[PDB]
């Protein structure tokens, strides 16, 4: 029957939290799981079907676009920026952290330090594993990093081919180029339709994520929680608004653009399942060239470490002090640095963040075995997981594209018209 | 060699038939499976190939013409098709296990978490290329109808790029959908030495034991079929004004290959093509309907259902009144909406309808030993269930095509 | 303060390498070699791994549509007769070879159970579904699609209808524009490749070449005068007789053997022997799309040396006494039992492990027929190497034999 309002998105986020722990208060919890959860389960599927297509067409026809070299250039430039803004993160959960002091209470438990054979990831065969032996399996599969790969050797190909003197060689190449545009522009059509129904989605999973662990944030979990969103807070509001005003961009005309994107990235804490909002922004609203973000969009929602040395930073420390052992500034920080290292080869997906902890606790030589202080306290970190898990992938996406369009500026971004306020 | 000549395919089925009788009854339906067998294998390799390419590329093709109006119209239409029609073969499945009193002896025994939610949201596919690589019709349907939709808006928008990238995209899908109607067509000249070798085996091995009780079972589910076919299809395309023995006639190809295959999804190329090529019928229309309808048709299933739970009913001593009957079939055939046709389905569903009522099929309990008679008959029954809708699925795509664009009736005159 | 590229360098590349294996493992340093020198090689054949899908789809849809279906059977036909009469060859050699090194040197003994000793599989070759061949990697089935498409393809370009015309050769355009981008990367790949081909034969020279010492150097030697013979003999003289000069194709199939025999694997090798077929032996998309890949898999030359040999070492060791009849029988079985499959490293013990269950052997841990498997198997990748080389090399020579009767035609490549 209706709806007029287009400021919506993010009306729906507000009003379904509201409704979320209201309904977890009064024990109504398990009634949003049946009935609202599922529409928003579907705003999530839609969001899914996306992903393989644009990202595959989209970085045929970007890297087809622009050149080799500027495409080096751009890759040089988006790893800069995201060792830059990590360090701020790793800076930031532990301080952020610090100031919550976030251990309150009450257990007792085991000392140790790096134990059991101390080795740091692999991490040659994670890189060995970024060249695809099946492309075809590497798109049914949802493996994005190898179609990447793919999708940037294809495009390079196909301009050599274009400039090839041959004109069987010519017609046939763009043909093929031009089938890729095609379906990248089918794709970013169809995500504009889905933003249509995002409000109604946005609205049915934030009204489950707060009905079920809502309820769960108070005590000294809340300062954790309370914890790690000024952490994302300072992440977002000093060093990527300092970071965008010293290239000559305006940080609040950013976030009015973004918002689409954070608030899907949010609810749906899957960096990789956003990616078709993100990219729609990158394009439909930043101004940002195909020829860049659809290389850095997608390449961030893996290789992004802020979200993750935020929330690492701060769960740790958590753990540390609830079972009593000492860690000290120093030690912390060579733990995030191992959990931030370890967490490169692997994208955005939901749950990660417990997933990872549980790794550097049980690698620094922590007994996960069960009633012992220590599984005691990852379980309470995991119950308020959702909470935690929302505000990670958000400080994320933002990121990715606060870094997609400062790379932009610095070449093509180029359209400034895309800015400018009548 | 060489033989080639036409409509060989109505013969390779009454030929192979009579083959396969033949040789069960002399007992040499082992060699039957091994010599015969694998040439008929090869018929429905052929055509399970096609299904995917077949289904993609002439729904995005199909859906870019038209309108999603239109497109939303002619769903409605091929749903309440598909609810009238399965009333009627609730109605008839109930009369013909009744009349032919299936059950009749003898052994002894007593009798009497939802979700639907998953399965609808099952149908928005999370990885489309994951989708097309598994089986997966519904999703493959949700996701080129989509893809169809979006590209006659790109054609309809004013920049000069987006217009020719859209329509060269568009043209990649014609060229390949219209390929595989060409090799579909194809194998339909090898298609009558495949029907025969499939009826050879199916006759040669469970042939043989359609004799006894299980011929009153065999009997009344053919009755209802025939009964189905010749009264409810009929009366439906007289009414829409449409000549049934004409279409008959034309279904031949697919209405065989339905039957000796046993698929309804794989006999999908076939019907297509016979939709298209012999009947005349828009891409727009069964390029949806006919796959839609591969999957949500119930005809077949509420006639088997209702033949078998009577006759496990009645063979067991349970008794079920005429009312209670059409409850529990009722059930079955609701379970059976967000399935494709597959060749084991009626036996598996029949299982399932015996568990949750309650009856113990423990070895060698009444209910296990009267389903295990249904089970040993399943591949005769499985053939008519399928040769039902198909041609049902035929009949629906020309009716609901009749109310916009069938529109071709230089086809038929 | 490397340049490198003076590009001769993929057969130095393998000797460097070669030699660097050799001498690096009689130090004891393979470990190193498996970790620093090792992923290099690595690399390069997982770039290669990832163009044989659409290099092959693409290649064999244009191919197809070119040429036509009456011709395309003929050139089935003629490399279907070109790979028997190879195989013969092969086989012949394999006995005589094994013989003549008499492989059985020493020492312990035992008996085993004797003496004493499909349809399916071609069905297997229509895929049932397209797109999950092209996922799970299945080459012989994405052969037969692509073979009718590019058929169906050629055909709907001859239709009367013009949109059925624009549409076909829109399809056609993008498959091209695909394999034309395919071959333009191998030919990139093949800039790294003298880099991955040391770092490849470093590894298995550094852990299997140590081991070639003793009895198993006859085996090892045997294998390789049997592949020597094989190539310098039934592959030159058959190229002869149909009129190929023999030392210019060597010098061109070069490319595609040594990636051959490094990589271990047909299949995988399919991208660079493909290129050398059109950018070397200026053979035809409409000849080599087909039987190059069909090749990588059809193709019994190498197998019949490996199990011609290697049997006959089981044999011999394990003391049951085989006539030259009844080592022929079991090769001849051995090599039925191994159409089915394409090029993959590790293949020969594989095998080698199959015909002897057969048999009737017994292979019980710390059996004596079961202690000449191992030894066998712990040279294995040494006798991959040369096993699969010399299957891509007869590729090759089978491909350009049958182009040679049709459209090979390409004469300019080969002159002064």
């Amino acid at each position: 029957l209706d709806y007029p309002v287009l400021w919506k998105i993010l009306w729906g986020l507000v009003l379904g939290a509201v409704f979320g722990l209201i309904a977890g208060h009064f024990g109504y919890a398990g009634a949003v799981k049946t009935y609202i959860k599922p529409f928003g389960d579907l705003f999530v599927r839609l969001l899914k079907m996306l992903v393989m297509p644009i990202v595959l067409a989209s970085l045929v026809v970007g890297a087809a676009s622009i050149s080799p070299a500027r495409l080096g250039r751009v890759g040089v430039k988006i790893v800069v920026y995201y060792l830059a803004t990590s360090a701020m993160a790793v800076f930031f959960g532990l301080i952020v952290g610090r100031l919550f002091n976030v251990g309150a209470n009450v257990n007792l438990g085991s000392g140790t330090g790096k134990a059991i054979e101390a080795q740091p990831p692999s991490l040659v065969q994670t890189l060995l594993n970024i060249v695809p032996t099946n492309p075809f399996a590497s798109l049914a599969k949802g493996e994005v990093l190898p179609v990447i790969f793919f999708a940037i050797i294809l495009g390079i190909a196909i301009t050599y081919l274009m400039n090839r003197n041959e004109e069987r060689v010519r017609k046939s190449a763009e043909t093929l180029l031009r089938v890729f545009d095609g379906l990248a522009e089918a794709m970013y059509l169809i995500v504009g339709g889905v933003m249509q129904y995002a409000p109604i989605g946005v609205f049915a999973l934030i009204a489950y994520v707060m009905a079920e662990q809502g309820v769960r944030v108070v005590g000294p979990l809340a300062k954790v929680v309370g914890a790690v969103y000024t952490g994302l807070f300072l992440q977002i509001v000093i060093t990527y608004f300092i970071l965008l005003k010293v290239f000559g961009i305006d940080p609040i005309k950013f976030i009015r653009k973004a918002k689409d994107a954070m608030i899907t990235a949010f609810v749906t804490r899957s960096s990789s399942g956003t990616l078709p909002v993100t990219m729609r922004v990158a394009e439909e609203e930043m101004g940002v060239d195909k020829g860049i973000f659809s290389f850095t969009l997608p390449l961030g929602a893996t290789i992004n470490m802020d979200g993750t040395a935020l929330y690492q930073g701060v769960t740790v420390l958590f753990v540390a002090n609830a079972i009593g052992h000492p860690l000290t500034l120093g030690q912390q920080l060579v733990v995030v640095l191992t959990a931030v290292l370890a967490s490169i080869g692997t994208a955005g997906v939901p749950g990660a963040g417990a997933i990872m902890l549980a790794m550097v606790l049980q690698s620094v030589g922590l007994d996960l075995t069960p009633g012992s202080p220590v599984a005691l306290a990852y379980a309470m970190i995991l119950g308020i997981d959702a909470i935690l898990d929302m505000g990670r992938t958000m400080v994320n996406v933002t990121g990715d594209l606060a870094g997609t369009v400062i790379v932009a500026k610095t070449e093509k971004e180029l359209d400034e018209s895309k800015w400018i306020s009548h």
